[PDB]
């Protein structure tokens, strides 16, 4: 069977033999562990899989089980001689051992050439927690600012954004902060597996959240300034809110791959963190893209539909009154006129007679709406433009680098798992660099504001 496997089961029995009131009932938990051991002792770890069956490395790991076999039979021996607490002694020395044996070559550890030394120096707990309360503190300052100003989806998909951010940074926050005060070791935090593969799901999530809802954002903005306008209804934010959700769940789903096979979480240096495997295997790099393609597009997108956007208000908030077919969204500009059809240009649209139609789709001139200037618009394409920058500026290098490692010709990691130091650094970085969306997200709603405009012209 799997190393896990055995490992569950081994802990499993562990809680038996500490519950037990016997010395038949802790002599079947030992039996049970003793084939568990002896089972894991012909597993092949991926952190050894380069390794020859009788290398250093491979005969150091089947070792690791003779000891803990060994150390079985001298609490079997106990149980068998009839002395309970002595055997129940015995057993919780296995607790020390399994992770000296066991925890290590579990699937979240690849292997690394960090030192005891370095991690000591890394292993910085109160700069991570202050670094995350100021994250969180800037996400309840935007939330209290938006509570004070009603039913437009542009605020909804904005609300959306901020929850996350904020939602991210103290959820995988608090993870990161236990890591540097457990000087990394997992097995202080939680032994196994299961808060790492909680770790990557998670990540993903709070990754692809944010850059998903910052093109949402661009998206309510191309639609509500190219097409007509409409006034902040019930249902357009309910319909907002009903996207937030169905983007949240695919941001769900996409974080559960690697639990139905499609990629893998394992820890990452400094071993802080778990993340999608920067490996050449088929999974690694189809979850590798999948993950830095979803990310590249959203900011892609947010990009096209923002430029559109801010030359069609640029065009439409200047010069003579304009008006738009509300059927097709043709503005009808009195610098143009319409000359195929007989208004030369300088025409203001009320001297337009009433038999004109719109030169797009044909309807009457009753169909058309004067376009009013307002502020509030220009206030969110401003927004909308800070959010798109601050993604541009700290996602991209990020996702850049994610699929740059995942296709490099020779590739980026061993197949042990193992990526060079400067490979690991700079995934530290651009980690680094990344966190900084959810810090900053907060202050281009805090700052992109008429009213901070207002009260900075005098005061500069
Ligand atoms: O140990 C490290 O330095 C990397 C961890 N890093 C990280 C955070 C942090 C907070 C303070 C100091 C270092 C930190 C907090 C940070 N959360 S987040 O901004 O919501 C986020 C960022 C990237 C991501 F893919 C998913 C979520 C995860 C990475
Ligand atoms: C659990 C995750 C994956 C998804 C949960 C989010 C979805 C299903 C829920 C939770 C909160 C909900 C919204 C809360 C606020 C409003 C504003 C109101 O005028 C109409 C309902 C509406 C629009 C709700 C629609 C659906 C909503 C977005
Ligand atoms: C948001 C919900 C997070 C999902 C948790 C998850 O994926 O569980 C991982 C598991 O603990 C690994 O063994
Ligand atoms: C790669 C990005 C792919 C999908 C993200 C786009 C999110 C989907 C955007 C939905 C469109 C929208 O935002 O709707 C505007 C409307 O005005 C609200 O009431
Ligand atoms: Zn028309």
């Amino acid at each position: 069977a799997d190393l896990e496997d055995n490992w569950e089961t081994l802990n499993d029995n562990l809680k038996v033999i500490e519950k037990a009131d016997n010395a038949a009932q802790v002599k079947d938990a030992l039996t049970k562990m003793r084939a568990a051991a002896l089972d894991a002792q012909k597993a092949t770890p991926p952190k050894l899989e380069d390794k020859s069956p009788d290398s250093p490395e491979m005969k150091d790991f089947r070792h690791g089980f003779d000891i803990l076999v060994g150390q079985i039979d001298d609490a079997l021996k106990l149980a068998n001689e009839g002395k309970v607490k002595e055997a129940q002694a015995a057993a919780e020395q296995l607790k020390t051992t399994r992770n000296a044996y066991i925890q290590k070559y579990l699937p979240c550890f690849r292997p690394t050439n960090i030192t005891l030394e370095e991690r000591r120096l890394i292993a910085s707990p109160w700069f991570a927690a202050s670094f995350c309360v100021v994250g969180l503190a800037s996400n309840l300052l935007a939330l209290s600012v938006l509570a004070g100003a009603t039913r437009s989806s542009f605020l909804t998909f904005l609300c959306g954004l901020v929850l996350t951010d904020f939602l991210g940074l103290l959820v995988t926050g608090t993870i990161v902060v236990s890591q540097h005060a457990a000087l990394f070791e997992w097995h202080a935090v939680d032994p196994g597996c299961r808060l790492c593969r909680f770790m990557g799901v998670v990540m993903i999530f709070f990754g692809l959240s944010p850059l998903l809802l910052g093109a949402a954002m661009a998206s309510e903005r191309y639609l509500g300034i190219t097409r007509p306008f409409s006034r902040p209804a019930v249902a357009s934010q309910r319909r907002a809110w009903a996207t937030v959700g169905l983007v949240w769940a695919a941001a769900l789903a996409l974080g559960l791959l690697p639990l139905l096979g499609v990629g893998r979480y394992t820890v990452q240096y400094p071993g802080s963190w778990c993340f999608l495997t920067l490996g050449a295997e088929s999974g690694d790099v189809a979850f590798g893209l999948l993950f830095s393609m979803l990310g590249g597009l959203s900011v892609g997108l947010s990009f096209l539909l923002n430029t559109v956007s801010v030359a069609t208000l640029c065009h439409v908030y200047h010069g003579m009154k304009k008006y738009t077919c509300t059927v097709c969204g043709y503005i009808y500009n009195p610098e143009d006129g319409d000359p195929d059809n007989g208004v030369n240009p300088g025409t203001d649209f009320k001297d337009i007679p009433d038999d004109w139609v719109c030169p797009l789709c044909g309807v009457g001139k009753d169909q058309f709406e004067e376009v009013e200037e307002r502020d509030s618009e220009v206030e969110m394409m401003a927004q909308a433009l800070g959010i798109m920058v601050v993604a541009s500026v700290c996602w991209l290098p990020l996702l850049v680098f994610i699929a740059q490692t995942v296709l490099r010709n020779p590739p980026a990691m061993s197949p042990a798992g193992q990526l060079s130091r400067t490979t690991e650094k700079e995934l530290l970085i651009y980690l680094r660099v990344a966190t900084w969306n959810q810090i900053l997200d907060p202050w281009v709603y805090i700052l992109f504001r008429r009213a901070v405009l207002r009260r900075l012209q005098p005061r500069l």
